[PDB]
């Protein structure tokens, strides 16, 4: 199948701050996807509205979304409501272990309405969420 | 007069689920009804919807030179956009905040509006009729 | 139809102060306007005011057999009377909670209603016009 | 490599009640499905479940000399067992906490783990498949 | 050197709400004065204002290859935009947050910045002079 | 002995709705069953309901000279009436607070009673049988 | 002048208990002392007590046309009755809140008054003498 | 019928302090009375006490095939053991939580039960009689 | 009788600014009035002011051997000085806390006293007359 | 005198990591240094360590008939075990809570003990010496 | 102009530890720099540092008749001294509050100033340069 | 060696109150015992007591050049004095905080030390013995 890999603000900057860049990760997932016969489309934006637009338009084109919303996780109730308004399965992903970082990162306002969440397992977390989605 | 009906994120999705809460209607069906309403009431209305906080802010700013009032349904932005709050405060027009479902019966984070303090007032829970009620208030002012 | 306009503690004191907050109108003034409002709508209204939480409760209970809806301005009891909350929940009629002033611009304790979660909805900040808007909603039901 | 699948209180009851939140199987079913995967990759798994906090602590401490990683589903002990947390910190193996239902969609007390800050990570809401995904992560490690 | 003066939502409305015979000071006014200030320290400044959070983020990322420092007045996004916080942390330039009014004397929600922890520092309440003072600090680095 | 069964606001509406949460019966229904238990056990009960906090406070104050114990179902007043709290403290009779539904399973504001600290105890969630249970504790205590 | 001494719920019970906390006199003993106290200053007092919040509200409203000030001991209604707060704000007379026992040494819930912000002031902990001290303050205004 | 009387940590110590809060009687004393009361009303009871959370959880799980109801006095585990809570939720039998002393008059941490939300009900403050009352409720179901 | 009137930080500034909340008399004026007052009730008073916490504490300790009661206005130290609290608890004399303005109508941090729990009582909002009232109370003691 | 040195979960893991925060003696090292000490003063020590909450509770209860005091290092159960709190309260022996590292410098959850309010006292941050210091205190009783 | 640079507790210990947080310089070094910078804008500065809260308050009160502005670095007194806040309110001179390190990146208790609401503004995190900037602001006014 | 015994506000009043909590002894009694104890180990001590925060801070700063350790009993300043906290962090000598009564059994405000996080550790509840225990700990540094 075909899934959308949706990345939020600052995800593009992986690296100046794993050791991987966003581009490195996408190449590996493209490589990861061809091997298992599944299509992926990637999209990244720093704009909360661009992610909400893509979630609403996803419904007619993909069968699942893997979402890494960046720090929008912690406060965007508008992306939370976009996820609840669509019928596809969504999996929230974060590469670093949020629970070991600042306190404002320890709650996601998006996870309650998603299928679930993966935290702390690095870029592998995107492949694991792609595998979960295959099982739906 | 002419008023702006400004709708924020996910308001365009009315109708894809849980109608008991939000109604059977779409945004387009409401828009059509507000247009009969508008023309029987013999007044003008412009509609605008956007999923971007900044688009609503730009519209509030620009409204000052074109409309005499705003009926704002910001979607979930109501609970955290202090930037839309400051936009409403920087203009001279009367703004009425409107939500269709009864927010007070839903999740606790929806129980507080960061925009309402600086608006004229708020109407929550009265369905799509709330837009009409807000337009009446504005006419009345 | 015939609706009950139920007013709580201190609502009878409207007019004596801060017209920029509450209007210059007395309760009597508003009652006269709403009866005028009502006849133009081919409807009936009954008005009742009390400073006693128990009176409000007693009237809510009794309303079920005589009216088809209630517009309730409970005054400051909005913030803490779980008893009036439970009364609203125990009857089948639609109840709209109304407040004239913009509560959200005032003291913090006034920013939450314990009655609203079980009512149809709430109108805040639209002055005495909010009684009329509430009656229009109830008609649309 | 040899991994320990450690299950806490009540995890053995997966069955008793509601499939919609937990899936339809039993803990025994899940264990069966997890051993076919591991024998192909030349990976051994040992399973252990207990309702007692101390048994999990004892197992974690003993793991260090026998396994190369743990998959831990502590049950509700996740939300208050600082003693299991301090156990995880005192061993050098990588530990992945897993829960099958979407905790975030359930009671408030289930929204925080005192164990996750010191673990490699956590997987929540992805059903019994979470155990497998955690094992694959451990292999990427 | 060359610095970015980045202004967020509503900062373009400075002056609105003031009559005009005394006018206040507009953002335009401020930029003219800063262009002269800079001219006198022989430095370059570029100005950018937007009501969209994403456009400030985009500018902070792109800043790195063109400026040696940023003076940021994010308006109300100061109190809640963790995404701007994280943009600031992902670049190596020095950033100074600035606010004209004394936020400590205004609403409680304005008393915290989620961006200041990761910036160099912050200036609050010193009016439009703050932008000059921040430029001076940046030149001393 | 003779006990006072004191019921607060909205307690008269039992039956209005949801038997699952409250039980099928009305307050009249419950009063009848309590009377048959009483005569049988050779005891007297007097029932009073009101929607007015002040009337419950008047009754508590006057109870002292007429009853040997009170079973109190204050309704939602349990969660905020410090005035009814101070009334129970100012009398010498044992009081037992009773609610029919399981409050702990309902809205969060219903999870605390401001009256219970100063009462003998509280019984929550055992439906209408809780009134009887309370009468038994009071009988066991020797008015 | 003529003042009202307004006593709230349970104040009529001064005596059934705890004399180190509330002295041993009864409300009748205190009224007699204020009675002679007043003869001697050539002033009139009227006393009224009630266990009903609505009765205190009614009395406050009616006070305006008959007294020149009010000494209020609301009993525990001090800690939650926003309705009595708003009643005090609706009249022009000076009101002083009075409590016999030292509330600040008792339960936490007793440490805040919701009525005091809108009153002239408050006296707590000075026993029955506080009623005389409030009458003296009122006399000096 | 046959019911389990399940006692948590420290309940075995009823008696080496404060008869004025808990009783004067020992746990053995109470078991004897209950056994006799059981006989009078023709029901069987089994008693089990343990200081280990895990043992109560194991007993609860096993109760389902042997008893028709449980009377549970978990001691201080009431205030923080979500593991026991989840155990009670995973079984079909009616559970009644019971505490001898009036917890609401004691330390604040004792004023909430994490178990009671999922049990049938809770009895607090009625001494050892509460056990009998809980047994009578259970016969009623 | 001989009493100590102890004033804390900023009480010496009564007058430089805003008379609306606390009056237009200075500390000197008030002390002259009180001197006049003592003479008239035939009692002695000693006045002391200081801006140092430590000075107040030293005074309170030394008071015990020279005065029969203390009227303390600690200024803003009321809200946070647990060390003055403990000084008051360490002496046997009756202490009355006094504040001229109605703190409850001001900023939130001024709404709690950490000293009043251990004092005989407190007087708030009755202006400079509150010192006299506290002296009268003390005589009564 | 015969004292019980009771140690909780994860205290057996001492010296497996961080000799700065934790110091470097294994728990065996510490035991060995405490016994030589007791060989005069002419006291006996009995050591017991367990990772089960119930085992500590069982030891506290049985201590009463065999020891004259307890030195308790409960590990992380200090922060949440009200069951062990209640165990300490149900015995007559003096108990001293001891922790080696400076908890106040670590995670916030470690900053409160639910056991200490009912114990004789607490020692934190003095390393392994804290066990000896406790034993001294006990001797002086 | 003649300005008071007022330093509070521990500010005299700049250097004796961290320059990585605070800056390499001692307070003496900073004073020498500001004296020169003062000589170049032809302005006068007086320096004063004390570890006693009352010494700062005494200084703020006396400043009114001698200086035209104060630059205040209160050290840790920022986060709790309401007595200093009230000292700043009582004078007419402009006060600017300055801290060298970026408080917002340090402990949480340091993220609020109780003095800032009533001063002209605050500068935080720009090191010893902050003193110069505050002086500039003062002059710019 | 040579250690400083620094006592804070009210510690000089030991012996004016409740002999259970505070013991029989006065501070002079305790000083004599400690002097007597130090001599029998051959260590010197210097004692200092003050009711002023700044005098403690001054003593901490000056201690660095004269003593090798500090035993500090800050009185109630333990609970809010962030200035004394920063003073302890600004010196290199080991500091032990000591309190005689069991603070955890007293008012809630006494349950947290702001000094403790930056000290070596703390001793609470062990009466006057605590000072001796702290002096022994210091001998190992």
């Amino acid at each position: 199948p075909h899934f959308l890999i949706l990345n939020g603000p600052n995800v593009n900057r992986l690296g100046s701050r794993g050791r991987q860049t966003l581009t490195d990760i996408e190449t590996d997932l493209f490589q990861f996807a061809e091997a298992l016969h599944i299509q992926l489309t990637f999209f990244q934006s720093n704009h909360e509205g661009d992610l909400i637009d893509a979630i609403h338009e996803a419904e007619e084109q993909y069968s699942g979304i893997v979402l890494n919303p960046g720090a929008l996780s912690h406060y965007s109730y508008a992306i939370r409501d976009a996820v609840s308004s669509i019928s596809l399965p969504v999996v929230e992903v974060h590469l670093s272990n949020l629970y070991a970082r600042e306190e404002f990162r320890h709650q996601s306002v998006i996870a309650p309405v998603a299928k679930g969440q993966i935290v702390g397992l690095g870029a592998e977390g995107y492949k694991l969420a792609v595998r979960y989605l295959l099982s739906q």
